[PDB]
Parts: C-alpha cells; structure tokens; sequence
C-alpha cells in the first residue's frame, strides 16, 4: 500500500493535512479534487504530488464555514463552477491597455473584460476576502482568479454571452455600497409629488435613461391617470452612478461622463466594447484601442463619478 501526505482546502488560506492511497483516484477519497486550477478527480495521485496544496468540495462544517467566510457564498456549488471557470481564465491573456488590464477576446468574454474595464475606473471595495484579493491582482495584470469569481458569483460558464448590467448588480451585491442613498421625486399635475429613498445598490442603478443630466432635469413617465409625469433626482450619496438603457444611438461627449458599455448583436450573439474618457475618447476592445474626439453607437450603460448631489428643483 503506497501513500503521499498533502494538503487540502477550500480558499488557500486554511490547509488540512491529509495521506492519499497512490492506487485509488482523488475522487474515491476527497470527491471533486483540483490541483493548480486542473481537475483530477479521476488521476491518481503520483509521487511528485506530495506536499502540495488540493482544492475539494466543502463537504464538512470546518469546509462550510471557511468557504463561507473567504467567498461570502453558502452555495455549495461554488468552488466547483469557480474552480471549473479557472480552469479556461488561466488561459486567457490580459494586456494593459490605455493604463487598464483588458481581457484579449475569448469564449464570449467581451462583457467580463468591459466589466474588468470599468471597475478599475470607480470607487468599490468588495467584502469577500476571495474577490477583493483576486481584485487587487487583476488591477495589477492577473486577473484570472477574478474572472473565475466573476463566472462563478454570476452562475456563468465560460462561453456563454453575458450581460455588463447583471454582472455589475451581481457584483455590487458583495461591494461597500450599504450607506449610497438615493432620493428621487415624482411629480404628477395631477396626482401630486410622490418621493423614494433608495439605499445600497439600488441607490447607484438606473434603468431607463443613459444621460445623469437628463435625470437630475427630470425625465417624461406615464403616471396611472394618464398624464406624464415627471421624475427626477432630489439627493444622491455615492462615489459613482450607473445610468443603463436597452441599447440605442448615443452620443458620447468627452468629459461629461467616467466610462460606458456598447453592445452590438441580439440575444443569440452579440459583442461589448468599452468607451473611457481621459484626455480624449478610447475605445477599449479587449486587446485593440482606438481613439476619436466624438463617438456615438449602441450604449446600454454609462459610468458617471459622484460623492453628494443635491437638487435646485423647487
Ligand atoms: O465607434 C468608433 N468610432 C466612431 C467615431 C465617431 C462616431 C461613431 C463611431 C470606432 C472606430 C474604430 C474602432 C472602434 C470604434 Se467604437
Ligand atoms: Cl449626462
Ligand atoms: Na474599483
Ligand atoms: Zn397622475
């Protein structure tokens, strides 16, 4: 009977000590077991796999916990589709373009690298450990750990077409924006004024208009007796807010907004490009960057920096 002592975990954090019979699979001894990102559930372990550290299923409370403090999730599904992901993020390339880590195009990933793209151009801090860590990594050009999180925390597999808007509302779920509020009117020469207070991610979202501007002027909405409305921004608390629309021609002006989505195709297959303002208008698409002074195409979200706003609307 032959045996190596290794180490496994759920978060690379805690290691527990473990002896491994060499003629039985990982599989038959931990379950789903993975090694540097690669699955080998079904290898046998091989001398020169001693001492090293195995991923494996949270199938323990010790396992439970520990994931459930390093990656905030419960699900136990997890750390396979996270580690599954891994295994195809590993192998994507991620340049520096325009001073920001990219994601050069594979499996469908346009709207994770114009998601990668924006965080890095807004005020956010995530609460798990896992996906803070892996943030500050990707920032500084490794961004695989955190792409695998993105899939994983999104329920997506590698492949499959995503969307930047329920990415980013997945993804503030686990960041610091608890206090952001957001106060608005509507105002009806009917039925009256009617305020809403906001608070957390729905105090940084909007669906419906692209322009910030035309949000704090007040915006046309059908009231219930028939008359428009007007709805419009009283009081927002955050250090950004995100102004999404299902995708149509926009015009783009430099220095009237952080950064914005474009989304070309349908529902079956389509592609994202990321649109930054700096000196002047870059359009970052995964590896390629263009410039340009004006821009205008399909947008379906806008990035615009805040702290405190107040309105001037009697
Ligand atoms: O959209 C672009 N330019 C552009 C400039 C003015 C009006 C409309 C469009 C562009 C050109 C090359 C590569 C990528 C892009 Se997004
Ligand atoms: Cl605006
Ligand atoms: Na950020
Ligand atoms: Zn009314």
């Amino acid at each position: 009977v032959r045996t190596i002592k290794v180490f496994t975990t759920v978060d690379n954090i805690n290691l527990h000590t473990q002896v491994v019979d060499m003629s039985m699979t990982y599989g038959q001894q931990f379950g789903p077991t993975y090694l540097d990102g690669a699955d080998v559930t079904k290898i046998k372990p091989h001398n020169s796999h001693e001492g090293k550290t195995f991923y494996v299923l949270p199938n323990d409370d010790t396992l439970r916990v520990e994931a459930f403090e390093y990656y905030h999730t419960t699900d136990p599904s997890f750390l396979g589709r996270y580690m599954s992901a891994l295994n195809h993020t590993k192998k994507w390339k991620y340049p520096q373009v325009n001073g920001l880590t990219s994601i050069k195009w594979a499996d469908n990933n346009s709207y994770l690298a114009t998601a990668l793209l924006t965080l890095q151009q807004i005020e956010l801090k995530f609460n798990p450990p896992a996906l803070q860590d892996a943030y500050y990594r990707a920032r500084a050009g490794e961004a695989a750990n955190f792409c695998a999180l993105i899939l994983a925390y999104c329920n997506k597999t590698v492949g499959e077409l995503g969307d930047v808007r329920e990415t980013m509302s997945y993804l503030f779920q686990h960041a610091n924006l608890d206090s952001c509020k957001r106060v608005l009117n509507v105002v009806c020469k009917t039925c009256g004024q009617q305020q809403t207070t906001l608070k957390g991610v729905e105090a940084v979202m909007y669906m419906g208009t692209l322009s910030y501007e035309q949000f704090k002027k007040g915006v046309q909405i059908p009231c219930t007796c028939g008359k428009q409305a007007t709805k419009y921004l009283v009081q927002q608390e955050s250090p950004f807010v995100m102004m999404s629309a299902p995708p149509a021609q926009y015009e783009l002006k430099h220095g009237t907004f952080t950064c914005a989505s474009e989304y070309t195709g349908n529902y079956q297959c389509g592609h994202y490009k990321h649109i930054t303002s700096k000196e002047t208008l870059y359009c970052i698409d995964g590896a390629l960057l263009t410039k340009s002074s004006e821009y205008k195409g399909p947008i379906t979200d806008v990035f615009y920096k805040e702290n405190s706003y107040t309105t001037t609307i009697k």
